[PDB]
């Protein structure tokens, strides 16, 4: 698809068989979803940006579906206002920025 | 231009004739830069990022340049880890996602 920007760019996203709205963010290093289970190992993690930092659990080889297209990477977990898919997934999906 | 997202989309930009990097943000409703004087009036603004909120001023109808692009709108100025362009002048240059 080609999205617009008038509006904040939220998609549905599965992950780890539920269904999610996340934005879709180029300013994001990273791909940070509110509290949930998944699978494997984790380890600690603090991320940033404006208001400082918050700790996450970063999970590995995670698959998410984004808007029916299927990506495979980390996923960190935490107290995220908002659900984010960052760059590492974006990439995956073929995204980029036009003007 | 096209702009992938293996790298973080860093462009330079112009205010105040001076130049600056910022990175260009769809995750972002507002354009927010570091420290800098500016002209004018400012109104307070409260934004949200990953971390909670901080205080900006906001100055209206600024020009800026984003890439060669000429833009005239709002800025936030305050302590943001990193200049932001947001999708109030994201709109303005033509910019959209594309999948
Ligand atoms: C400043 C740092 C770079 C840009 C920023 C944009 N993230 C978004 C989404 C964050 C969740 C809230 C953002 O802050 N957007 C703000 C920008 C400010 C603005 N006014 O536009 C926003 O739109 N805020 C809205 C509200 C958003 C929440 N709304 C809601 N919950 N209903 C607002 N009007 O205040 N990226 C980040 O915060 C990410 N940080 C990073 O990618 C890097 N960190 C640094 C410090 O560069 C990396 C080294 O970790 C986080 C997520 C970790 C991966």
């Amino acid at each position: 698809p080609q999205i617009t920007l008038w509006k904040r760019p939220l998609v549905t996203i599965k992950i780890g068989g539920q269904l999610k709205e996340a934005l879709l963010n180029t300013g994001a290093d990273d791909t940070v979803i509110e509290e949930m289970s998944l699978p494997g190992r984790w380890k600690p993690k603090m991320i940033g940006g404006i208001g400082g930092f918050i700790k996450v659990r970063q999970y590995d080889q995670i698959i998410i579906e984004i808007a029916g297209h299927k990506a495979i990477g980390t996923v960190l977990v935490g107290p995220t206002p908002v659900n984010i898919i960052g760059r590492n997934l974006l990439t995956q999906i073929g995204a980029t920025l036009n003007f």
